[PDB]
């Protein structure tokens, strides 16, 4: 059996995943759910538990943590190690009967679990976006010193990329690996983008819409931000130069990305937008298993649209590129002064430009600092350098 | 080096083999170019000779040997050995300095030269539609015999669906074994097809159509009306089911009229993988050579943006009949194939100098294929060779009677 730990559980990734174990194990018995962790969703947890019965159980909160250890009494011939906090997502992360852990936890929780998750030597399902938006440099050093250790995309416009690749390649080398691109004889990448509720509006349009129009994820596909994220991601994934890589509007959301190889062939990967295609890949590769999913009909789709972003009204893409190119702790500072930004808009106080405008300014007065060689030092420099982003857009915008 | 023969040089895949080959060389010196081979266009493969200055020549018209010999002559310091005739042919697939042999030769001397590749060793870049299609059956047996043989498909379409595969399942297997399509976890295959000059017409019309009808369309003669009918892609069916070990159940038509999207491959757990390119038959004759790798090259990258609008339907079988011809040839096996591809050669004939209906073709097709008695399969490549050319030729015999009828 595939030995699974699944954290944040409780979340749209997690539930996903677990949807996706379930279904495959009623075909075959493929995995075994072996731990699953939240922050303070309880009675979330404990109804995942009576069906999953993993061996390992964590909270991130202790005040929910008595609470827990009690309500799986109820559940019968079931005996958990039940663990709470920092410490409990350690004891996983070291636990020889697991080998993958999906990260389908928000915020920096997430980079904090996948560093532990790689000194530990686990195979990484990664869908938080901070881990490598902020630690992609960190990661990459961690994956050097732990042979064994692999981050395997989950996002769907990742895995997708993932996907088109030849594992003959692929086992050659692991995702953040220098020279990845060059192995895998990659030129470029196709980023394929739902484009968001904003592709249709002109320029003045758009100098006046609000977020009544278009919570966090909704106002991200609208200014386009998150697939800015999702270039940075991908540079370090790949390791492809930022000027090879395409964002590509594709509004039927079928195709999910496409590789470009030296020769100019292009490999990409289909499917129905639903994301438990990529976290199954995740925990499968580098081998495919049956599942009971509908097949792609593509003749009933009938039709797919392709078309290039306007960087004039998405500049949000432009100053991920910039952040990206810039390197450092440039792309840390992005994500923060666009979380303000973001929440600024979503309460009528800026307009739709003013997100980029104040996103801009962060960036211009950022200056690159020395990186921390170790995971603690880092955990706190960047926690500080996203306060003091978070604090300058807040600056930029009462002036 | 990648040390490669060209067999069939002057036609369409040899001459764009050539071109790729001399523009990655420009690159990187990757190709050395063996071993060329034609029936007779003398002039041509002279042409080639000064270029490439392969170490053989091979014509199979043995009467235009003299001629060819007089042209090297031009050539300094340039003595290659110069062949004729299928004794040449195999002089070529036996030698040791030869590792890869495109065979882009049309007609049953393509079957003849897969068979000797095969039978040395060889790496067989196939194009030739005959060869699985008369042969697939022994080429299968050839292949376990031979193990370090390998076919790697050339057509755009099998290509596609070959470049969609993980190579680290296709390195357990090869093309053409048993349990090729578990060992890659394939579910489905789509194979994809530009859909011919009369996908839009209503059954009213196919009913009425006429040869011109298909001729005078911008975007495409007898290769034309296997478009039309369709029967092109029910041939590719047959040699997608061998390729890849694909049982019929699993294998979809489907009509993609932009080209771009070449076919694609449904995995087990439902993902599909595509491949896509403009309509160039320079990437999968490449790959075919550099396989597992791939290589720099220069061709014009795909603008996906530029593209805009990519587009799919399902084929109405009743519309077109031919696949479902195929299908049921295929499904029968034997040499129910080479009946089939034989009967339409003369319908196809037949439509184009006007002298039956559009749903006449299918309907002497269906005929042959009725009448046609299933033969012992001859246990050696000379004996089976004779037997396909006398299935052929019987069929051809056939569907020129139902049109008199
Ligand atoms: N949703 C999607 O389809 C995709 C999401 N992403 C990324 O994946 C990450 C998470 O996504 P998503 O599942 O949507 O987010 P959700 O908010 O839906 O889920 C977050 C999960 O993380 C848990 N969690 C939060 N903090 C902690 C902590 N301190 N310790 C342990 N668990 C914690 C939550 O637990 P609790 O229930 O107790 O709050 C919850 O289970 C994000 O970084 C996002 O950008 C990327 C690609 C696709
Ligand atoms: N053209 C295409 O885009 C594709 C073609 N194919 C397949 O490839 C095969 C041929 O392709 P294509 O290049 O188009 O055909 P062409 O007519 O363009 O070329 C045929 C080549 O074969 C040579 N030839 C014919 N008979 C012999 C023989 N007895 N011995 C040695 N050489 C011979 C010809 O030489 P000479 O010049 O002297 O006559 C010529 O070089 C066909 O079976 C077809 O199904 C498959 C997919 C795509
Ligand atoms: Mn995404
Ligand atoms: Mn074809």
């Amino acid at each position: 059996p595939i030995n699974v730990a699944i954290f944040g559980s409780t979340g749209s990734i997690g539930t996903n995943a677990l949807n996706i174990i379930r279904e495959c194990n009623k075909i075959e018995n493929v995995f075994n759910v072996k731990a699953l962790y939240v922050n303070k969703s309880v009675n979330e947890l404990y109804e995942q538990a009576r069906e999953f019965l993993p061996e390992y159980l964590c909270i991130h909160d202790k005040s929910v943590y008595e609470e827990l250890k009690e309500l799986v009494k109820n559940i019968k011939d079931y005996k958990p190690i039940i663990l709470c906090g920092d410490e409990g997502m350690k004891e996983i992360c070291s636990s020889n009967s697991i080998d993958k852990i999906v990260i389908g936890i928000d915020s920096f929780q997430g980079l904090y679990s996948t560093m532990y998750a790689i000194m530990n030597n686990k195979i990484v399902a990664l869908a938080n976006k901070e881990s490598i938006v902020s630690a992609g440099f960190f990661l990459k050093k961690l994956l050097n010193i732990h042979k064994n250790a692999k981050i395997i995309p989950v996002d769907s416009e990742h895995s997708a990329i993932f996907q088109c690749l030849d594992n003959n390649k692929v086992l050659k080398t692991k995702c953040l690996q220098d020279n990845f691109s060059k192995i895998n004889n990659i030129n470029k990448i196709f980023l394929c983008s739902s484009g968001g509720p904003f592709q249709n509006l002109t320029m003045d349009e758009l100098k006046n819409v609000t977020s009544e129009n278009a919570k966090k994820i909704t106002i991200d596909s609208a200014t386009m931000m998150n697939k800015g994220l999702e270039v940075i991601e991908t540079h370090f994934l790949f390791d492809v130069d930022y000027n090879d890589i395409e964002v590509i509007v594709h509004k039927e959301c079928i195709i999910h990305s496409c590789v470009e190889f030296i020769d100019k062939s292009v490999i990409s990967q289909m499917y129905y937008p639903d994301m438990q295609i990529p976290i199954l890949y995740s925990l499968t590769w580098p081998d495919r298993i049956k599942t009971n999913l509908k097949p792609l009909d593509l003749a009933q789709v009938s039709t797919l649209t392709f078309h290039k972003p306007s960087l004039e009204h998405f500049p949000c893409i432009k100053l991920a590129y910039q952040a990206g190119i810039k390197g450092n702790f440039y792309p840390t500072v992005l994500n923060a002064s666009n979380e303000i930004a973001n929440n600024l808009f979503l309460n009528n106080k800026i307009k739709y430009f003013d997100i980029s405008s104040i996103i801009s300014q962060v960036l211009e007065s950022f200056n690159s600092q020395k990186v921390s060689e170790n995971s603690e030092d880092l955990m706190k420099q960047i926690l500080q350098i996203h306060s003091w982003a978070k604090d300058k857009a807040t600056d930029i915008y009462n002036k």
